[PDB]
């Protein structure tokens, strides 16, 4: 099989995990309008809750379960639009944008509606401020969830470039400042732009490296572990083996910019436990996809 | 600095290289034109035949001379292309061109006329039928000595493909086949074809990690290449490249392989494919030796 | 040679540019050589990017870019960035101009003005415009090839800042679950603008990064043959804008605020052509 | 539908046409082992005989045959090499080979192989010298009709540069001036490279245009890959090209104009530069009008 090569990371997981996944799961299993019985084994086998701590690790113990409700029904509703057409779909999110806002009272007869507008009128009541912060973030990922891919030929440069822009990556970035408190300003956010990029692109490669398997069954593949083996010539294999490596060069770079942003008296205090969250963003993301059954043939 | 990763390939120097050193490098020492003592001196360390001793040492022990003259003095011509122009040099060589055929005659006045000539002659004298099949091998080669690179950003797939074609690797491979008296029928060498690229391949990137220092000094490089599509310092693209190296190793034993399993394949083929391992293999250990990548 | 192809898209001038002009013209030339010439047609662009502007707001666009053109090129050590950054705060009012620099107090009395007149959508440009400012300065690049290129174009910055800024200038309020439905026009757009920039700029940016420099590398033909294929492409997109707009319109998608918002696109695209070719920016 | 944009080339045929048609017709309706009828009757459609004085207009009178039949039983084996496998073609065409060179003489009993044997001998007998110059552009054809395309990532410069070194305009190329009787040394050549390459391009492009639909069924073509780069239809992508070409054409203009300022224009050149234009307007009506791009 494919072994995985030396990393100085490690994946940690939130310490109130069991608690969290027991709350959160529990809320949904008798809110969620789930089909048959097969399903709700399935949903708790999935562990949400859990795959969130694995990703927010040094998430507030008081917030990190806002996390997790928040990406379980990201999650859920990403399988519902699976079963759906871009138009549906589409018009099936921008309903629950403005629910989510709080601009438009859910209809509690609909479990999804009010689970939304609940969560989030939860969240502005632990921190507005920050709780609008993330409003955006998340918009911008839902509509993306319906979005049509522009196939075009694309090197790995290319490819690479568009990953650093991963809206779903930028996503996780912003809800883990959330779980976090950490409220960074704009100059603190711009000083690290190229620790974002870089992090954003060791995520989704890892993705690419395992979900390879799953992605190959088209009955629009687009990833890097077929670009690399396409433009080297090698196996996707191969690939996968290189592109490995390629990412501890990309853990490598985050410790180095790390050191300079500290080296050049920028690292305050906040900026220190994002990019700490990031590492383990990166670490996480890798056992997550070791593991994960969404990349399960 | 850095650190090699693991290969299954390992050198091999022809055992007649000091031999073959002394020779050639003597013939040279009175026939080629030197400008002083430093030039000769430096000449020696040069070492090319013992650098030819390196890619083909499987090599008949009477014809292992041949290439190292052949390379020798091209070593030396491309070194005085350092000095001339584009229309100064493309005559150059192309004058010698028809002489190395034969041809034309070598005005025995001008040394590197009649090596040229006396080295063909020799050649066809040993064997006139393989001597002329690396006749345009030569040329197409020569030409290329002085030809203007174009104007077309290249990514790593396009790079990696352009070297897959590289006149250089081509010139070795046959004169390789040459100095191993192999004669592969055009049935047999298309049957190699991919083997042939993901040769010229391995040896130029490995050619690019070596050499990256000494180009960086004014590029295209497999590793200012990779180092910018993945955005990382060309020391971490080296680390990068090399691997795969070790991924286009492993791939050219899986197409020897299957070359065999899907019809076994003639023992001048099976000869073939292994002579290229070593080049790869020695192209590695002269990159991380020849003075040509110092500074 | 440089005969434009056949368009559809037909430009449109704002009825009163001729005011508006003298009377912006007649202001920095006031508050900021021996010469100053004008003859650029700075607020000239902005009426023939935004005809439909709203009579009483014309006047704003062209002061927001009779600035932004004196400082992309103009004023511009190779990180001024300290020029520009220090003119965001002033724009947002957060700090205070000095009266003995123009730029500054320029800025400032311009924002606050438009704050003034319209609170709301001024303030809604502000990110759009900062983003435009904070880029470029010199951050750029990889390899980049045609398709490369025009992906990267159709996210461009500048030609975002005007949709923003044709908003405000036409009062057209619009909701993110609207414009989400124009992104397709939007990078279009955006394509033909910056090509038809790229087009006539050739020349004076070469005095880099241009799709003109690509095309004639990656099909091995002069510059000038590059402008005439790059020009049959932008009625191609011209094409495809329609088509799009046609489509929006049969998906029941189509809004009044969206019907007008696409149709200033068009003259933005045919406005940006005019200009081009007449324009002595690049040197006609 | 699509209007083809101004163009100051125009197509031309040769004089010869008919009786040439109708001398290799025979020849192979009666050496050709057609299935049937309903082969025959597809066979004379296509014109094979036709569509050569259509490229090689300028052809000597008593040469333009063995263009004809040349390029006749390549099209008649490429039609056979799509009933058979990579590696079946392969050794069906490797065998070809030998016997094109007069090496092996062929088996009497099996129509292609005596064929081609005997249009070479043919050939060598009217001109020796110039037969065997294209005997290289030949093979490197009909190896490459039974090769495997390896798909990778390409952008419009990479597909183009790639097209330049095409085989099949090479081979056109090459046939031409056989059948010009232009003998063009080594430098003469050189001195036409540009103008090689731009011409191949616009030959593979204006084929691009026309076999998008047929290729469209159920990967790497201009078309496609202009369509996604600029994000237009595949259509519009054809009408962009189409000017591109006609600006290609303007720089084959310009190419000769400068070649020919610069006193590098000799009376062969001049007449293969001018053989290349027609090659470029036949073919565009060779491509508007050829039943291989149909349905
Ligand atoms: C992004 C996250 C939550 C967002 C909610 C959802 C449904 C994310 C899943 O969207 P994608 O995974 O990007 O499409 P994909 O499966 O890759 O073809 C946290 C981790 C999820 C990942 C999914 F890839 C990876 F980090
Ligand atoms: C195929 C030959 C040698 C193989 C060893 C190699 C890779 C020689 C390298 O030839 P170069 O194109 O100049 O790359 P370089 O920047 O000098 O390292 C013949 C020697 C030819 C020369 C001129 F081509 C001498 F450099
Ligand atoms: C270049 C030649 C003729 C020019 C006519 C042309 C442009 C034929 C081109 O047919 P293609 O659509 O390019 O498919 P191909 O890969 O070439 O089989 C002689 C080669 C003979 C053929 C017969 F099979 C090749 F098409
Ligand atoms: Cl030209
Ligand atoms: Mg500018
Ligand atoms: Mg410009």
């Amino acid at each position: 099989s494919l072994e995985p090569p030396p990393s100085t990371f490690q994946p940690l997981c939130h310490p109130l995990v069991e608690e969290v996944s027991k709350e959160v799961d529990g809320y949904f299993l008798q809110h969620w309008n789930f089909p048959n019985e097969k399903a709700r084994k399935k949903f708790v086998a999935a562990g949400f809750s859990r795959v969130t701590c694995l990703y927010f690790p040094k998430a507030l113990d008081d917030r990190i379960h806002f996390a997790c409700r928040l990406l379980t029904v990201l999650f859920l509703i990403d399988d519902l639009l699976e079963y759906m057409s871009f138009e549906e779909g589409s018009a099936y999110n921008e309903k629950l944008i403005p629910i989510s806002r709080g601009d438009v009272l859910p209809d509690r007869s609909i479990p999804v509606e009010y689970i939304i507008y609940d969560l989030w009128e939860s969240m502005r009541a632990h921190d507005r401020e920050m709780a609008d912060e993330i409003l955006e973030p998340v918009f911008l990922f839902m509509r993306a969830q319906t979005d049509r891919t522009r196939a075009r030929p694309m090197g790995l440069g290319g490819y690479l470039e568009y990953r650093e822009r991963d809206v779903g990556k930028e996503l996780l970035a912003a809800l883990m400042r959330f779980s976090m408190g950490l409220k960074l300003s704009p100059s603190e956010l711009q000083r690290v732009r190229e620790i974002d990029a870089n992090c954003s692109k060791h995520l989704s490669v890892v993705n690419d490296i395992y979900s390879y398997e799953k992605e190959l069954y088209t009955s629009i593949l687009c990833t890097s572990v077929q670009i690399l083996a396409q433009e080297a010539d090698v196996t996707a294999e191969a690939a996968k083996r290189v592109l490995f490596v390629m990412c501890r060069e990309w853990e490598l770079r985050h410790q180095l910019l790390v050191a300079r942003l500290s080296a050049e008296g920028l690292e305050t205090p906040g900026l220190a436990a994002y990019v700490e969250g990031l590492e383990y963003q990166m670490s996480g993301n890798e056992l997550w996809s070791q593991t994960t059954l969404r990349y399960s043939v």
